[PDB]
């Protein structure tokens, strides 16, 4: 399992230690750098915007369009030492695709890490949030929106068939990789208790190299698409390299259960949000019930 954010109370501030080290952060931060897109999300459903001074504007998606106009640190892959340094923020906050970032970030101002773990994403979710909610008291009113996303949860749980088993696949122009339980993507099967065709995929980000034969021989129920060819902007789609005969066989595709989920939520691996999580859950829901 993943280290925990833990804090204590240090007065006019908390020292805080996570899975990357150890921060003395200022209890409520005034000049935030945000660079997850989650838990930016999640700022705003604590109305906390104010408090942000920094985002990865280049390609925000389309539900955070309200930071737009906040000073740009960067995109979905590159940050902007310089811009990040020119705001003197009193706290920057990061996930996993910055880990890598952690040491420079670090020696311009604390930096927070709000890590998703795959084997234990709801535990790692509630963390973060309550992580950030402490550092301004704003508890109280976490934990309720919390209570909402667990309630969703349950609900679509309680609509899952048993015996149905679903594929998730990552799509390239010309390349299919499948995921499953434990991934990135594991919430469809470890949270919402959907089971899967293969719990045996290996760990990593990668997943595994298939081709629609694979697809056949599963013979998924539903298939949860995660179509990269968005993101990037290329012209070759899912939908194309899915349209073949071996693919139409398909319980999946002849019961119209080849679900494309929207890669803004689901690549960008917008999970700590207490509206974008909800708004996933929901995804999943209405495609199964
Ligand atoms: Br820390
Ligand atoms: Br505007
Ligand atoms: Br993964």
């Amino acid at each position: 399992a993943m280290l925990p954010i833990s804090m204590s109370d240090e007065g006019d501030s908390f020292l805080v230690k996570d899975s990357l080290g150890e921060n003395k952060i200022p209890k409520n931060p005034s000049k935030v750098v945000i660079l997850d897109l989650g838990i930016l999300d999640t700022f705003d459903a604590l109305k906390l915007n104010d408090k942000v001074v920094g985002v990865p504007a280049k390609n925000l998606p389309k539900y955070l369009q309200q930071f737009k106009n906040k000073p740009s640190v960067g995109g979905v892959q590159q940050v902007d030492f310089e811009a990040i340094n020119a705001l003197k923020p009193d706290l920057i906050i990061i996930s996993g695709r910055q880990s890598k970032f952690y040491d420079k970030l670090k020696e311009i101002a604390p930096t927070l890490f709000v890590g998703l773990d795959n084997a234990n994403f709801l535990s790692s979710f509630e963390n973060n949030v309550l992580s950030v909610a402490k550092l301004y008291g704003l508890e109280k009113e976490a934990l309720e929106k919390i209570s909402d996303i667990k309630n969703e949860i349950e609900k679509a749980k309680s609509i899952v068939d048993e015996d149905k088993k679903a594929l998730i696949i990552l799509t390239n122009s010309n390349k299919i990789s499948a995921f499953g339980p434990q991934s990135r993507f594991g919430i469809i099967h470890d949270v919402l208790g959907i089971n899967a065709v293969d719990e045996n995929i290996k760990v990593g980000t990668l997943g595994k190299s298939i081709n629609s034969e694979f697809i056949l021989e599963k013979n998924p129920d539903y298939i949860f698409v995660v179509d990269r060819n968005v993101i990037l902007g290329n012209k070759e789609r899912a939908q194309g390299i899915l349209d073949n005969a071996l693919v139409a066989k398909t319980k999946a595709a002849q019961n119209k259960k080849i679900i494309y989920l929207d890669p803004e939520y689901w690549y960008l691996a917008s999970g700590n949000g207490l509206e974008s999580l909800k708004t996933m859950i929901l995804e999943i829901k209405n495609a199964v019930k």
